[PDB]
DNA sequence: GTTGAGCGT
């Protein structure tokens, strides 16, 4: 398993609603919400390791539906 | 108090 980026995250999704949300595919073991340092904001993307490689084929090949916006969980570059 | 292609000390 390796991390997975997550672009297109709603500015109020916090690492504990991705952690909720992807949860529900398989078990995880760690989430990021990207955040300027000064003031907290979020960058809009994150990431994600699950332990199961198994979840994240299946996360990394639809779309997703979190907080009101399509996101996209890619391999980062 | 804003935004939407953005890749991590």
């Amino acid at each position: 398993t390796s991390d997975l980026i997550v672009l297109g995250l709603p500015w109020k999704t916090t690492e504990q609603d991705l952690k909720e949300y992807f949860s529900t595919f398989g078990e995880v073991l760690m989430v990021q919400v990207k955040k300027d340092l000064k003031t907290g904001h979020s960058k809009g993307f994150g990431f994600v390791r699950f332990t199961e490689y198994e979840t994240q084929v299946k996360v990394m090949s639809q779309r997703h539906m979190i907080d009101g916006r399509w996101c996209d969980c890619k391999l980062p570059n």
